[PDB]
């Protein structure tokens, strides 16, 4: 019973800026979201927005943005006299309520949405007299605050004069339309945008500036239905209409369908029904936010997804990213499979092709990042879009999650082809060495490389930068070590492949941190990164590999390997199974010969050095770059034997090691590189946290991991509390950083509970 559980994210507010912003530019309020919708609404939180639903959220394609603080806020009369009062107001799982309460009339209103363009609101009175309704609303007129304060004087339509926002009459409602602005990281309409008001009975709407007043009036006790649509093009303005009819002729049919989904969403969600109360809502706060992240169709992208952030200021509206996506997707598989697949085709739906017109030597390439508007290279004008890099090899695994839950054959069909092409480009674009284990690299882009193919990069001394290219000439400049540092465009692009930017590992260090581990006897070239271009025979260039292969992509490729073959046995293709199994063993014996160091007892990416070694591995592991959460990947994917997991366990528990306040984060306390509050040098996130309980279970330690699993649950920050759910912790103190309403926390904080919270 989604009643059951109130108010589990605060989504109370009164926004009074377009950009209403907390400290690190993330919309502050919490807006209700649902079936996909690019509209969004917030709860009133005293006599100011009392009858309303504050804070209209519109998403303007790739972003979040505020267009009202109220706006069809509802007043009451009696006779000339105006209705007094008292509030209350909750969230529950998919829907707002506020009741309003006065001595001889009553509202009660509740707010669903109705279609992935339409939010349907009941407006339900009770009074014995007649009555006369009164709803007003203005357009937001500020641009920006931080904190509440304004940062400028700016207004909406002074840095936006083609946004020309006005309100007009309808029949039955009204609607605001918006001009098209084309502001690449703020703001982005096509001109035909609208936002729709229609109501089930004649109101008489007067129009002033930017706010209105329409006026009602009732002989006693009337539910009355509203619908509000924001609409982003003349198409979907166009077959919106039939629905929002279709809703309004009939509301106990949309209200229904609303109330069932969130039931089913509950009754598959929360399978520990003897974790805590506590636990209990720290689930139902995930399957909310989860859901609200999704996004329904839109632009270049034709298929439902689910960003990380609907509220972040770079991760709204459907920006979508490959490995986000298998985490959300795995986890959406055991409430809302239908999105899940929907995710996950999404990502796939601009998989490179053959005659491609702008990468065709990345055939089977996956995109960093989908959204509305293509980038230029593309002809449109997004600046989102990445084709720079791609990210680890999780696909199969969110895949097969979803199958095992729907058992439906023709899901495997579906994707088996486009997972195998995926496959294919690591082996092709990202193995330099031709050896099967894959490196992290980056594509041929203007980002990484000259028109003719030179690897850019930038060496820097004092205040000096010079700004160079080509690979022989970086071999030149890394070996005589004359400069402060390197800046290379391909190593951050490698790191973003590996989705753990400026991770240690990738060469990643500060310089005062560098300075400590020469002082103490370490050479300063064993953190410069290597290089090589990768081409085909015809000496086309197909990209750069980092000289250096990765043990969690290689154990990430071991059980994709695993994963299509059984996608293989259930297609009928014996014959391909049995390769990706002995794929998948050859990429078993590698991580364990080459990538595991049985002195320091723990799993590092190796080298790929000048010669192989004797054993035929590219190099040694690089045990000098610390310890990562990339090390218990063979445990997480089953690549790692009995012995050397028994082995990476021990480290794990170490509280010299990963042992820590908030246990298994991002860098050991012994990395060279580590520091507290950087991202993937030591901050914890919940999918490498998650990733090693499961392989500490896998591997027979589920006593041990529910210790962790316990630890966590006390020492994380805000937990239990009412906000919304950030990125990653502070592994001394435990503290939050990064986005609210982060999907994939959300996705593995819904899996610990399911797997290993308890009482
Ligand atoms: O613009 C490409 C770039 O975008 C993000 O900043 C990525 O960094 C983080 O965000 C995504 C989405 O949550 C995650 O997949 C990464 O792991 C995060 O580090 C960056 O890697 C690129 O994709
Ligand atoms: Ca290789
Ligand atoms: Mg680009
Ligand atoms: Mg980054
Ligand atoms: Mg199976
Ligand atoms: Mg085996």
């Amino acid at each position: 019973n989604a009643d059951n559980y109130k108010n589990v994210i605060n989504r109370t507010g009164a926004p009074q800026y377009m950009k209403d912003y907390d400290y690190d530019d993330h919309q502050r309020f919490n807006p209700f979201f649902d079936l996909g919708a690019w509209h969004g609404h917030l709860l009133p939180d005293g006599p100011n927005t009392m009858g309303g639903f504050p804070g209209v959220a519109l998403l303007t394609e790739e972003y979040i943005n505020f267009m009202a603080s109220n706006f069809d806020r509802l007043t009451v009369w009696q006779d000339g006299k105006k209705v007094d009062f008292t509030l209350e107001a909750y969230s529950i799982p998919g829907a707002l309520v506020q009741k309003l309460t006065a001595k001889d009339v009553q509202v009660e209103m509740t707010l669903r949405f109705a279609t992935p363009r339409t939010s349907l609101l009941e407006t339900k009175i009770t009074s014995n007299k007649p009555l006369d309704l009164v709803w007003d609303g203005e357009l937001l007129e500020k641009l920006e605050a931080k904190e509440g304060k304004p940062l400028s004087d700016k207004t909406i339509a002074g840095e936006y004069p083609d946004y020309q926002r006005k309100i007009s009459a309808t029949r039955d409602g009204l609607k605001v339309t918006f001009g098209k602005v084309r502001a690449t990281w703020d703001l982005l309409t096509s001109g035909e945008s609208e936002y729709q008001v229609h109501k089930s009975l004649p109101v008489q709407t007067e129009i002033n500036g930017n706010r209105f007043t329409s006026k009602a009036h009732i002989n006693g006790s009337t539910t009355l239905y509203t619908t509000y649509s924001h609409l982003l093009t003349a198409q979907e303005v166009s077959k919106e209409q039939m629905q929002i009819r279709d809703i309004l002729a009939r509301p106990a049919f949309y209200l229904t369908a609303s109330q069932q989904r969130w039931e089913e969403y509950l009754k598959k969600g929360l399978t520990n029904p003897d974790a805590t109360p506590e636990q209990t809502r720290v689930a139902v706060k995930a399957i909310e936010t989860l859901n609200g992240n999704w996004r329904s169709p839109g632009g270049a992208v034709k298929f439902n997804t689910v960003t990380p952030s609907v509220t972040g200021r770079w991760f709204s509206g459907n920006q979508t990213w490959p490995w986000d996506t298998w985490k959300q997707a795995f986890a959406m598989a055991h409430f809302n499979p239908d999105i899940a697949k929907e995710n996950i085709r999404a990502v796939f739906s601009w998989q490179i092709q053959p005659g491609d017109s702008v990468r065709p030597q990345d055939v089977g390439f996956v995109p960093d990042l989908i959204a509305w508007n293509l980038s230029p290279e593309r002809g449109g004008d997004g600046g989102n879009w990445n084709e720079r890099n791609t990210k680890p090899s999780l696909a199969a695994w969110s895949v097969m999650e979803v199958y095992n839950v729907t058992q439906d054959k023709t899901w495997v069909a579906e994707m088996y082809p486009k997972l195998v092409a995926y496959h294919d480009w690591w082996l092709r674009n990202r193995d330099h060495n031709g050896n099967g284990v894959p490196e992290y690299g980056a594509t041929r882009d203007k980002a990484h490389n000259t028109e003719s193919g030179e690897m850019l990069f930038t060496v820097k001394k004092g205040d000096k930068e010079e700004t160079q290219s080509g690979l022989n000439n970086y071999a030149r400049v890394v070996e005589k070590g004359q400069y402060d540092s390197l800046e290379i465009p391909a190593q951050v692009a490698a790191s973003w492949e590996s989705g753990r930017d400026d991770a240690a590992v990738f060469g990643f260090i500060d310089k005062e941190q560098l300075d400590k581990y020469v002082a103490n006897g370490g050479k300063r070239s064993d953190w410069t990164v290597k290089f090589a271009e990768n081409r085909s025979q015809d000496g086309t260039l197909l990209g750069y590999s980092l000289l250096q292969e990765s043990v969690d992509q290689a154990s990430y490729m071991y059980s994709d390997n695993h994963y299509l073959a059984e996608m293989a046995t259930i297609l009928g293709k014996p014959e391909e199974a049995k390769r990706y199994r002995q794929l998948a063993q050859q990429l078993a014996d590698y991580i364990n010969t080459c990538m595991f160091d049985p002195t320091t007892q723990f799993y590092y990416d190796v080298r790929i050095e000048d010669k192989p070694l004797a054993n035929g591995c590219a190099g040694k592991p690089i045990v000098e770059r610390g310890k990562g959460p990339e090390g218990w990947s063979p445990l997480f994917n089953g690549a790692a034997t009995q012995a050397n997991a028994d082995a990476v366990v021990k480290v794990m528990l170490d509280p010299k090691e990963f042992n820590t306040f908030v246990p298994l984060g991002t860098a050991a306390l012994t990395n060279p590189a580590f520091g507290a509050d950087i991202y993937w040098r030591g901050r914890v996130w919940v999918d490498q946290f998650w990733f090693g309980l499961k392989g500490m279970e896998r591997y027979g330690y589920r006593d041990d991991a529910l210790k962790l699993a316990d630890t966590f649950f006390r020492h994380a920050k805000g937990l239990t509390a009412d906000g919304p759910i950030q990125a990653n912790y502070n592994p001394l103190t435990g503290a939050q950083q990064g986005a609210p309403n982060f999907s994939w926390s959300a996705a593995h904080l819904y899996m610990l509970y399911n797997d290993f919270f308890r009482k």
